[PDB]
């Protein structure tokens, strides 16, 4: 038993809200919150400008600092840093960005990153301002996932587009 509430059942695993994931991270405090990161960690829109100016600039200056010591992520990978007030920990996952040109089969290997912890609250990757097909992105996060894995998704009417295309 966990501590997210009113969360629609999709699957054995996946579960999905329409919620604001910065409203869910300061609510449930959970082990592990997801960012729809870039390759850079600059968090300047979408769910990791959100998350960011939660964290009152804080997570970007962590972020500055690992870039500086590691360099850019792949498109696909990730890393762990600290959730900071909104979590314990911040899975930052690079989805591919299709505004970008980037290869929208990476999504699957994005989604293989929430494999490696046991509960997760995430937005939809890939999805908004990255620009990839939405209802795609659930199929590969509902085929991929295997473990817990809550879905806040922010816009009203994609939420309910997405429950009532879902197979
Ligand atoms: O779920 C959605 O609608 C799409 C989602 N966006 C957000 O969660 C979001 N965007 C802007 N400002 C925000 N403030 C609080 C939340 C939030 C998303 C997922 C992957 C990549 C980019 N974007």
């Amino acid at each position: 038993v966990n501590s997210f509430s009113g969360y629609l059942k999709l699957t054995d695993n996946v579960y999905i809200k329409n919620a604001d994931i910065v409203e869910e991270a300061k609510k449930v405090k959970p082990t592990v919150v997801v960012n729809a990161a870039n390759v850079y960690l600059k968090h300047g829109g979408g769910v990791a400008g959100a998350l960011n100016k939660a964290t009152n600039n804080a997570m970007q200056v962590e972020s500055d600092d690992y870039i500086a010591t590691n360099g850019p992520l792949k498109v696909g990978g990730s890393c762990v840093l600290s959730g900071h007030n909104l979590a314990k920990h911040c899975l930052h996952v690079v989805g591919p960005n299709v505004n970008k040109g980037e290869d929208i089969q990476l999504l699957k290997s994005a989604y293989e990153n929430f494999n490696q912890h046991e509960v997760l609250l995430a937005p939809l990757l890939s999805a908004g301002i990255f620009g990839a097909d939405p209802i795609h992105s659930l199929r590969v996060c509902v085929d991929t996932v295997r473990t817990n894995v809550y879905l806040a998704v922010f816009d009203k009417n994609l939420y309910d587009k997405l429950v009532s295309s879902f197979l």
